[PDB]
């Protein structure tokens, strides 16, 4: 049901900041879906996160710098005991400044013993930084261990540079046949991986040939570090100068 | 009031949490939120503040974040249930997490006189950073407080560059009179979280004036999350041989 | 320190989130993770010197968790500094999407510390490009207890805003009159950036006469802050330009 999506807890891609916890062998570092730990040393505390203060008050809160498209959130009760949550609403944020609640704060449906996990898929997916189970009903004790699934994301990193320029009179203003200008352009700083590069005209000085204009701009031998501007015609065409813009655009 | 508008990072779980030293495993960062407050009828959940084990000038809490903030103030408050607070401390942080600076090159800023009630510092000059650190100089009792930052909300974009749509060589453009267009679908890469704006720009321009008149167009139709419908296009008597254009789409939040 | 100057120490930055597999106890968890980590050593309730697992077979791990993608360099392993109990092999495992998870070598035993506190660093044998990271150990004297920090290249992040169609209108003030000649038009970003961008902006609508068969053209931002920028379409010589439209890609860094 969730293959695809990003497991948040597991892969550590969240912070997790609770109410209360029990102590210190009851807290959020045992709050991942399916966490066992010792059975045979009552040290290591609780296979959940449980807290201290039992009232309609508790939450934990699990926070994304980068915003996520929330599909499910899976809760599970507390592997060691019979201690589970049996309803709880959902708040979340997506600028970290104004909360709001999932189902306007209505109670979605939790679980009914120790393991076994019960999924939530949000009637609308949900866009947000952070997100918080706010446990309303439970067994026992506020204890649990839980999931948020999302769509995996894409991280990009763009760099802008203005104005590369043929100069005034350039060798396109000479000449026929197919003629170029190279401006070699140097990155801001070196991207992580090869972009893709965007590279556009914003000042035309040109002469037409029989009533055709001819221009153009392209990059070529485009690395990490930069790449080699390419103005150009062809045919009769003189042109006097070009001025272009790009972007460059790296991903993951 | 002072702090509307601002993203409480600790609040909103924005930050991961280092501390120099913890005084046990019930004195923790876990317990370092502005206000945090814990069961007054039960000893085994500890403090409400972060503790340090070790009682000198070289302790510290870290906050760090991966994408960069403006912080505008920082919050102190004393602990909750028990009369300890820290009544002076520096500020270091880091934008690259490589070098580390220290605010007002690291002289004191006042901290706080009692458990509970807060003091802000406004920086002199808005901090950008990453990572932020609370370093105790002088202290009531113990080091021993909880804690807050505040800063300017932050936006997230995610950008995709493709490079030369084409119309083709002698395409539809070059032929008839009044407006025509000549439509070439866009997939992008990947598929964007919400819905982008599209940037749709010139690189090549093959074309014939009609009365001295250039008149040559292009632009996105149709735009979802998915792509758009590229549409170049011409009119009056122009007869357009062929375009080319470089997009550049991007999706907020 | 200097085998990995100029790399971002994670840990130490507190980048990443960290997850145990299980912790001993409450004073011997990851927050007693970091490289050259030492606590109280005249108070034995602030526990170990080390992150130390509560279950002590080859299941264990802490992972390591970025949002924002790295190019990891290097691991450095570090024993317990308060009792003698270090971790002497290990297997890398590794995710950029945080669905799929790949093995260092395969899966391979990666070579650990031999003493409490001597740091043995690994430099990848390429750098690896990925999000969430993990240390499992696989051999052990006494006890699986480590200390550990990862090492990446410097990240950059940058934020875009793209606004289309910005327009001189048509018949504008540069289809009439001589020389330089220009149409303002102020733009405001959605919303304001954090530092000064950089401004493309090109076109994407020409509708312009040719003066002694030249076409001259232009669009430039001028007055660019964090908050806008006035785009100023223009031409000069004796052209006429009824219109032109443009598309602008506003980029600020850090
Ligand atoms: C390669 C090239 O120049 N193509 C352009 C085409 O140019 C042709 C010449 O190749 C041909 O020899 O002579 C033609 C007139 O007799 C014309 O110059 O011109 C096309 C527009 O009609 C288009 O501009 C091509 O770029
Ligand atoms: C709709 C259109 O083509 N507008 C352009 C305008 O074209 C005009 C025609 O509308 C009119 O019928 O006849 C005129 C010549 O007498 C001319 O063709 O021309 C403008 C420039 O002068 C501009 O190019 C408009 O886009
Ligand atoms: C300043 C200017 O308009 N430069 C363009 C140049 O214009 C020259 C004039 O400088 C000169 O006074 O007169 C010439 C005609 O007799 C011509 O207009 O023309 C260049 C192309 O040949 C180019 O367009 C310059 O931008
Ligand atoms: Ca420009
Ligand atoms: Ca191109
Ligand atoms: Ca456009």
């Amino acid at each position: 049901s969730t293959q695809g999506l990003v497991q948040l807890l597991a892969n550590a891609q969240c912070h997790l900041r609770t109410s209360t916890n029990y102590n210190g062998v009851h807290t959020q570092f045992n709050s991942a879906l399916n966490y066992k730990n010792n059975g045979t040393n009552t040290i290591d505390g609780s296979e959940a996160w449980c807290s201290s203060i039992v009232d309609t008050n508790q939450y934990i809160v699990a926070g994304c710098e980068v915003p996520r498209t929330f599909m499910c959130v899976a809760l599970q009760g507390r592997g060691d005991a019979d201690q589970w949550v049996t309803s709880y609403k959902i708040r979340y944020s997506l600028d970290n400044v104004s909360w709001f609640e999932y189902r306007n704060g209505a109670a979605v449906t939790g679980v009914t013993d120790r393991n076994t996990v019960v999924n939530h898929f949000f009637d609308t997916p949900i866009r947000a930084r952070s997100i918080a189970i706010h446990p309303l009903t439970w067994n026992g004790h506020i204890s649990l261990r839980c999931e948020f699934y999302t769509q995996p994301v894409q991280s990009s990193v763009t760099q802008v540079g203005a104005d590369i320029y043929t100069g005034d009179n350039c060798a396109l203003n000479t000449g026929s046949g197919k003629r170029e200008v190279v401006v070699p352009v140097k990155f801001q700083f070196e991207f992580a991986t090869l972009p893709k590069v965007a590279l556009n005209f914003d000042q035309i000085d040109c002469t037409d040939a029989t009533n055709q204009t001819r221009i153009g701009v392209q990059p070529r031998n485009i690395t990490t570090k930069g790449f080699d501007c390419v103005f150009y015609t062809w045919n009769e065409n003189k042109v006097y100068s070009l001025r272009a813009d790009y972007i460059a655009t790296a991903l993951e």
